């Protein structure tokens, strides 16, 4: 492990986000900020709010720049609007650099923080094309490489605990690490194998086989991937197509038919609870997505055990039962490789080589008898069929 320095550098959940540490302004203001590679604008709140117990003051930076314009970023889940500017930026567990990049003043907004979550802006790793106004405004990581000697790669571990972190426990946890400009190898076990980023606007990728407990979920390959496939921090589940979503469900309880689950669960809405201990793994299947390999007609698998897309959650009654929800869910927007699918890998962008690699997690949960896997080669013909064209 060659990045000591970022190493342990997060800090969160897969519910409620994984966030860095981050100083804007003259003198530096320390804010916590969400780490999201599905989305492109650096935001962090300027006024008060009910959910934020600090804010970005402008007028307290001398470093501070108005450019003059608003902002309106419109998410999934919510929204914000703000002001737009440029200040001094640095990430203390970071590489130890200092940018100017443009920041979001948040003035306004709706469903987008979150109470407890303890961070306060939003960090988006991914393209220009995706920024809001447009993709004039230079995202924070093209900034970052532009004015530095940072290499064009950044790389992330998200680590969930495998059990519920109370408010306590959640603010003195280890939530995983951001290495930004390396790989750091203390964070992963085997190898690492990459899948070409289709087009940079999200982080796209192209999924050309689903297999549940090995068994081929038998689908046109284009449907995993229809409209998109993105790897996204920012999204707790692993979100599916409509039919992907309706095969995949179907199969999963199949496989764990030796238990009856109410509808509530399978829509990610209800808990189910085990007595403490005795959560039956076992009877839930693993999960395989291949990806598009760098190699023609070749690819390679991502697994996934229940103990990733099963979300540890506090009983209603904050009994000793072990509980949780069912982390998948459906989408009208494409797949969306949520930070539970992300908890059981080691994720490496690597944006010079334009390609994402993947590695088994040296925190991934799992249990003595399965593992969390990265396996290759496979040999796959016509993959360039898979990715969808509007
Ligand atoms: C992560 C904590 C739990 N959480 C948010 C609160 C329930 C989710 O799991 C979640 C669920 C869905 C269905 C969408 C998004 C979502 O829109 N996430 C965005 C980031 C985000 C927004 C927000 F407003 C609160 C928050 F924390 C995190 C991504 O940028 C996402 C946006 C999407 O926008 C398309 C218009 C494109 C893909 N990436 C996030």
């Amino acid at each position: 492990g060659s990045f000591v320095e970022m190493v342990d550098n997060l800090r969160g959940k897969s519910g409620q986000g994984y966030y860095v540490e981050m100083t804007v302004g003259s003198p530096p203001q320390t804010l916590n900020i969400l780490v999201d590679t599905g989305s492109s604008n650096f935001a962090v709140g300027a006024a008060p709010h009910p959910f934020l117990h600090r804010y970005y003051q402008r007028q307290l930076s001398s470093t501070y720049r108005d450019l003059r314009k608003g902002v309106y970023v419109p998410y999934t889940q919510g929204k914000w609007e703000g002001e737009l500017g440029t200040d001094l930026v640095s990430i203390p567990h970071g590489p130890n650099v200092t940018v100017r990049a443009n920041i979001a003043a948040i003035t306004e907004s709706d469903k987008f923080f979150i109470n407890g979550s303890n961070w306060e802006g939003i960090l988006g790793l991914a393209y220009a094309e995706i920024a809001r106004p447009d993709d004039s405004l230079e995202p924070f990581f093209d900034s970052l490489v532009k004015q530095t000697h940072v290499p064009n790669l950044f790389s992330l571990q998200l680590c969930g605990a495998g059990f519920p972190l109370n408010q306590s426990e959640v603010l003195a946890s280890v939530g995983g690490s951001m290495i930004i400009g390396g790989i750091d190898h203390s964070l992963y076990t085997g190898s690492l194998w990459y899948t070409p980023i289709r087009r940079e606007w999200y982080y796209e990728v192209i999924i050309v086989r689903v297999e549940i407990n090995g068994q081929d979920l038998k689908m046109d390959c284009k449907e995993y991937n229809y409209d998109k496939s993105i790897v996204d921090s920012g999204t707790t589940n692993l979100r599916l197509p409509k039919k992907v979503f309706e095969a995949a469900v179907k199969s999963i309880k199949a496989a764990s038919s030796t238990e009856k689950f109410p509808d509530g669960f399978w829509l990610g809405e209800q808990l189910v609870c085990w007595q403490a201990g005795t959560t039956p793994w076992n009877i839930f299947p693993v999960i395989s997505l291949y990806l598009m390999g760098e190699v023609t007609n070749q690819s390679f698998r991502i697994t996934i055990l229940p103990q990733q897309y099963l979300r540890p959650v506090e009983d209603v009654a904050t009994s000793q039962d072990d509980c949780y929800k069912f982390a998948i869910s459906q989408s009208s927007t494409g797949t969306v490789m949520g930070a539970v699918i992300m908890e059981g890998f080691y994720v490496v962008f690597d944006r010079a080589r334009k390609r994402i690699g993947f590695a088994v997690s040296a925190c991934h949960v799992h249990d003595e008898f399965r593992t969390a896997a990265v396996e290759g080669p496979f040999v796959t013909l016509d993959m360039e069929d898979c990715g969808y064209n509007i």
